[PDB]
């Protein structure tokens, strides 16, 4: 679906024909008067008097106010109610094309004795940045691919695997930006979901044993709108 502010916002807003004499809590003007937003998106846009009820919670805003607010955020397809903090829609990212593969290997991770290991392999080729990327039309590099990641094949590890597949499908695993280890810009980097790339030790901090890892990555996934 389109992630453009006006389209996303209109999707979750339901027109209020006769709004009350109460504040819009985005612009702090009354709902029976025009939106207080005065920026560039007003030009030939949403009529400033239009008011809607947002999603399931029903909180009411000038439609223009909520498109302005959404446009000042990440514009990731999800829309948060500023009154009650309910989130509507699905967060997606800018991960470029590639391949995600996984299978089982007959080796136990440190801290998960007598198990097999889920080996995940991500492969992302170089390409041209698209309109969703920081420098549209500029080439982007992709370093260190294929990247190998590991989870134990136990109940919680399989759960993480299901959720990583969803995050991959929502283009959330990788993004295009600046590497933290090299400083290179216009390059494929990890996004907000940590992976373990070191199998038999944790000298890098990205390895095992790590008894908190599975719970930690489940929280990161939930922070990206990916949960069961
Ligand atoms: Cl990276
Ligand atoms: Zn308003
Ligand atoms: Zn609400």
């Amino acid at each position: 679906k389109s992630k453009n502010p006006e389209d996303v916002v209109r999707r979750y807003m339901q027109k209020v024909k006769n709004p009350p004499d109460e504040d819009c809590t985005i612009c702090m003007e009354r709902l029976v008067t025009a939106s207080g937003y005065e920026g560039v998106l007003r030009h030939k846009g949403v009529r400033p008097e239009l008011v809607g009820r947002l999603g399931r919670c029903g909180h009411m805003y000038h439609l223009l106010c909520l498109v302005a607010m959404y446009s000042n955020g990440n514009k990731d397809g999800s829309l948060q109610c500023p009154t009650c903090k309910a989130i509507y829609g699905e967060k997606t990212g800018t991960q470029p094309p590639g391949k995600m593969e996984f299978h089982l290997i007959p080796h136990s991770l440190p801290g998960f004795p007598d198990t097999q290991t889920i080996r995940i392999v991500y492969d992302i080729p170089t390409g041209i940045q698209g309109p969703e990327h920081p420098n549209p039309g500029k080439k982007f590099t992709a370093r260190g691919f294929p990247r190998h990641c590991y989870l134990p094949n136990n109940e919680k590890g399989r759960k993480v695997l299901r959720l990583l597949i969803t995050a991959w499908e929502r283009r959330l695993i990788f993004t295009i930006g600046t590497s933290n280890t090299t400083g290179e810009s216009d390059t494929v980097v990890w996004n907000e979901i940590h992976h373990k790339t070191e199998f038999g030790s944790n000298l890098t901090g990205h390895g095992y044993p790590d008894a908190s890892y599975l719970d930690n990555v489940l929280a990161e996934l939930t922070a990206q709108g990916v949960s069961e």
